[PDB]
């Protein structure tokens, strides 16, 4: 059964609700972006209106083979009415076709669904600027203080200059990159544009790219591992097994591997700067953990939320424990006191 926090109250609308079945008065079912935990449940079998961005919408036609008759792409940026309802689609500034979605209900209450975002000032002068805010569903993952990390700028430059510094001091390096869902392409983007090659994958990782609407893609990336010395692998597979495994397949061609695990927060943020970040190494592999987020660190979702003042908020992420909740909960009434609404 569909939790209340996936239902738009007032609208036969829900959002990333595919994995409860048919939902009781859902007309029309929105998702936000193509992660798993989101998607759970369509396939070429499902037979409702789904509304979503059109990359998500060529990812769910060509990845998971849901008839066209039912993708239902809209564009950004635009007022579009739905079931008789006024919508609006964001830059939720997570992966690639990731959306916020605003709902103008027929009695006046404005609502904004954040999917999973990163907040951005830029925000602040979005189609949301324009009207007033009543009821907030928020991407909750990083809310506690301790949930510091750097820029996505920072986090790149400090990958190309490791990676670009490597493979000069030794022309056989190889360069690898784990991955296993889209977002967090310009780690692996960036890198090999500094190093003049293209980023080698699986035709499957290859397909999966190619629905992303990315400028000169097909100048970046390819199926012929032997041009590249880029290489694009599962995130499973970013250990010294895997690594020394993968290398022996290169016929020779390399002596030795840089690799990258871009994860999300990890307690070495208490205390370390990306400057100061190390590599795990065991002979002539060296695996290093980048904290490159696309969610929300604490002090950007509390600029975000003071910047917005709504009347209320509906977490969506850490729903599952009292502790999580309470936590949650004091932070939002800080928030508010401390800005006045
Ligand atoms: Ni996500």
């Amino acid at each position: 059964t569909c939790p209340f926090y996936k239902k738009i109250p007032g609208t036969g609308f829900t959002v990333d609700a595919f994995q409860y079945g048919v939902v009781e008065g859902c007309t029309a079912y929105f998702l936000t972006h193509f992660h798993s935990d989101h998607y759970a449940g369509l396939s070429k079998h499902f037979t409702f209106p789904v509304y979503c961005s059109e990359i998500t919408g060529n990812l769910l036609k060509n990845k998971l083979h849901v008839q066209e008759q039912y993708i239902h792409p809209l564009p950004l940026d635009t007022e579009c009415i739905v079931n008789g309802v006024k919508v609006v689609l964001l830059d939720a500034n997570h992966c690639p076709g990731a959306v916020m979605i605003l709902f103008y209900l027929p009695n006046g209450t404005v609502i904004l669904h954040t999917g999973d975002f990163r907040a951005d000032p830029s925000m602040e002068r979005s189609l949301l600027a324009d009207q007033k805010v009543h009821m907030l569903y928020l991407d909750t993952t990083y809310c506690s203080p301790e949930y510091t990390f750097p820029s996505q700028q920072e986090v790149i430059r400090f990958a190309i200059n490791t990676a670009f510094e490597a493979v000069t001091l030794n022309p056989h390096a190889l360069v690898v990159c784990g991955t296993y869902s889209i977002g967090k392409e310009k780690v692996f983007l960036a890198i090999a544009d500094v190093l003049g090659s293209k980023v080698g994958m699986s035709q499957e990782k290859y397909k999966t790219l190619q629905c992303l609407n990315i400028p000169e893609i097909n100048s970046l990336i390819t199926t012929d591992m032997c041009s590249s010395l880029v290489h694009l692998l599962p995130m499973m597979q970013i250990n010294f097994k895997g690594l020394q495994s993968h290398l022996k397949k290169c016929g020779g061609k390399y002596n030795q591997i840089l690799a990258f695990r871009p994860t999300g927060w990890t307690h070495s943020n208490k205390f370390t700067r990306i400057a100061d970040v190390i590599p795990q190494t065991k002979g002539n592999i060296s695996i290093y953990g980048i904290p490159y987020s696309e969610h929300s660190s604490y002090l950007e979702m509390k600029r975000f939320v003071q910047w917005l003042k709504p009347q209320k908020i509906i977490p969506t992420v850490n729903v599952g424990t009292w502790k999580s909740r309470s936590t949650m909960e004091k932070y939002f009434r800080e928030w508010k006191l401390e800005a006045g609404y």
